[PDB]
């Protein structure tokens, strides 16, 4: 049948959050034979996401790992979390095909997307739109193949891409145990990069969403929620989640 | 027969534009009968949006209307050409069940909140998150009818409630073709209020979302667009819409 997409995610609390999961929950639940590994930056699992999950209408597993002391770029420990749930929960046996992809909670999602990464086979990637400080960020193909970057951020990057830019095939994942996503680099956006170094090669790269032409993934932030005038003393005469 | 659930949805060119209306309509997507009223504030429709719609993947309506220069509010045009709209297309039927709600083209929807103002009368409300400077705001309910207001803005407003909170049955508004949203208002925060007043009363009221206990709804924005990397001169070879 269809490989089996996982779509890593690390959360974390903050007034935005059930909202940003809901939206997004909303477009991962129309994806076929897709599995939601859910990671908060935690001690311990909230009720807010347990809840939330409980009702999202999706397959899904929920994990936790604290963000330690840590402008760096974050979610490195939740995101590993959620590659060694995959390492270990497909034994040496015979059957592991599946891809899996690196999706932010507040990132948006073009349904068109999934078709495309379905296929991987070892790594593919796409253009990004909102990042880099630039409308948009994209490998560069030709003849199939990429063969450059553009990006307004460290193009010298020997794959200058955002976490929101691939999609790794599961075996690939499942053959390079010890690759993993490491912030001991000074710079802030050399995770991408030094964590597909271990995997693949510019060469072997699979250009998607018609030769990297097309933006089917934004980086969407949403801006802080104003909480200036929630009450502190005369409080509401009921709890409410949100 | 099943109620038809009309969308009004005003949105203006930006960076982050097709991105908000991608996911949104991600969502509106899996309700069933819903139809989508997007407006676009501008001279005439733009081929961003009306290729979007072509492709969005659920039946809509692509309507366009400027708003002159107007801290004041805004999609008042919008929102008024949204209720012409259908006060035309409904200006008299038979077996026309129907219901509408206001949804800005950021905000964020939880599923279970159609089922609910699906069976809308006259009008119906409910919680509406991170709005007016709290967590939440909401109607009070008291014994299933709306006994006051929590905001911490002019909850002196015979309606002190949000946009994104209530929906209105389209017979309410075809019995009132008079009603619409009023710009020239010089009371800033009363639009929501204006509008109800002459179109029913708080104890005509239907609360919706558990006593409106749940929140289902919430405002979400996106952050500013950060460009300080995007190429001034020298540009891309091919062109890639965002």
């Amino acid at each position: 049948q269809l490989p089996t997409i996982y779509a890593i995610t690390p959360t974390y609390s903050r007034p935005v959050q059930k909202a940003e999961l809901t939206r997004l929950a909303n477009t991962f639940r129309q994806v076929a034979q897709l599995h939601w590994i859910l990671v908060e930056d935690a001690a311990a699992r909230s009720e807010l996401v347990s809840r939330f999950l409980a009702r999202a209408g999706l397959p899904s597993t929920h994990l936790h790992v604290p963000t330690p002391r840590r402008g760096l770029p974050r979610a490195t420990e939740q995101r590993n979390a959620g590659l060694a749930w995959l390492r270990q929960r497909h034994q040496h046996q015979r059957a592991q095909p599946g891809v899996l992809f690196f999706a932010d909670d507040d990132n948006t999602y073009s349904l068109e997307l999934f078709q495309e990464m379905r296929t991987t086979r070892k790594v593919s990637v796409w253009p990004v739109g909102l990042v880099g400080g630039r409308r948009y960020e994209r490998p560069l193909v030709e003849n199939g193949k990429v063969v450059g970057w553009y990006t307004g951020w460290r193009a010298d990057r020997p794959f200058a891409i955002d976490m929101a830019g691939f999609a790794v095939s599961l075996q690939v994942i499942l053959s390079n145990p010890k690759a993993v996503f490491k912030r001991r680099g000074s710079q802030p956006g050399m995770q991408e990069s030094d964590f597909l170094k271990q995997i693949t090669t510019v060469e072997e790269l699979e250009p998607k969403a018609n030769n990297c032409t097309k933006v089917l993934v934004w980086h969407t932030r949403t801006e802080k929620v104003n909480l200036a005038n929630e009450p502190k003393y005369h409080l509401d005469t009921v709890k409410i989640e949100v």
